[PDB]
């Protein structure tokens, strides 16, 4: 159970974005039905009044929280991967539009899941804004908690992979468009009951064997991190 509080741009806090530049759901409960319209941008997908200005190459940091800002972030049980996708905002997230900018699943070097590192990072993970066409975008940050993913939700709706999905409204101002955004995948649709990484038993299957759900990270993506970029406590 986790939500996005706001974003930072080049280590500058853009302030509380909830229902302002984040298409916030009413609560921190997961989405679990892979064919739900809620897979796009969670249960309250609508235009919110603001979009955060960035330029291509800026560091864009998502900041998550559990109940209050800079708390436990997400229950430690919720091991799993983190992904960020981008779509042009005029799509409203519909159609074959979501392009993956970031994936971090299980780090063999550190012996840690992305969610474990997200907690240590005070809820912060970042992407480099890609060199796409200037305009309005949705950045869809997705945490998959796998602690009940040994079952398919479609088998047992009390369990299943849990999707913590948050869509931020981002406006890309200065961009040379050196990597034009291609068509992408649909949400709902890209993940199905047979997709690798959706049904996974963390109690019996080694995390060294985990394969995150496709699609692969786009060739135009410039990278990211899971690391504290701003100190919320200094405010
Ligand atoms: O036993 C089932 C799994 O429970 C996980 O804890 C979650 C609780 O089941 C869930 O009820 C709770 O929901 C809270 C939420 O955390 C809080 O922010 C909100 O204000 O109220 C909700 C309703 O009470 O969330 C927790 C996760 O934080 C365990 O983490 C898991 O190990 C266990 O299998
Ligand atoms: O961040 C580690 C993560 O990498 C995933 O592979 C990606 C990689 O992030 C990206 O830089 C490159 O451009 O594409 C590949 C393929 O999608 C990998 O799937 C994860 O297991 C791993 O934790
Ligand atoms: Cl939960
Ligand atoms: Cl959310
Ligand atoms: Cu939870």
């Amino acid at each position: 159970h986790t939500l996005v509080w706001g974003v930072w741009v080049n280590g500058v806090d853009q302030g509380d974005g909830r229902n302002i530049y984040i298409r916030s759901p009413p609560n921190n409960n997961p989405v679990k039905n892979l064919t739900s319209p809620d897979m796009t941008c969670n249960v309250d997908n609508r235009v919110v009044p603001k979009s955060v200005p960035v330029n291509a190459g800026d560091t864009l940091t998502f900041e998550w929280y559990h109940n209050t800002r800079d708390d436990d972030i997400i229950a430690s049980s919720h091991h799993g991967p983190i992904a960020v996708y981008i779509a042009p905002a005029a799509s409203n997230g519909q159609g074959n539009v979501w392009v993956k900018l970031f994936e971090d699943a299980y780090n063999v070097t550190n012996s840690t899941w992305a969610v474990d590192r997200l907690i240590t990072a005070h809820g912060q993970h970042s992407v480099v804004v890609p060199h796409v066409a200037p305009g309005d975008y949705l950045f869809r940050a997705e945490i998959i908690a796998l602690h009940e993913a040994d079952s398919l939700y479609s088998q047992n709706p009390i369990r299943g992979a849990q999707f913590y999905i948050s869509c931020a409204q981002i406006t890309i101002n200065s961009s040379d468009d050196s990597t034009p955004l291609p068509a992408g995948v649909p949400f709902p649709g890209a993940y199905t009951d047979s997709t690798p990484g959706i049904q996974f038993n963390i109690y019996t299957t080694p995390a060294t064997s985990y394969v995150a759900p496709p699609p692969s990270v786009w060739s135009g993506a410039l990278g990211g991190s899971i690391a504290q970029v701003g100190d919320a406590s200094l405010e």
